């Protein structure tokens, strides 16, 4: 995903809130 966040490689892209996502 490319929502308007950074993540690190190997990580999966998951709901973390209603607004805004995250990482799992």
């Amino acid at each position: 995903c490319g929502g308007g966040f950074s993540c690190h490689d190997g990580e999966t892209c998951c709901p973390t809130s209603q607004t805004t996502w995250g990482c799992c």
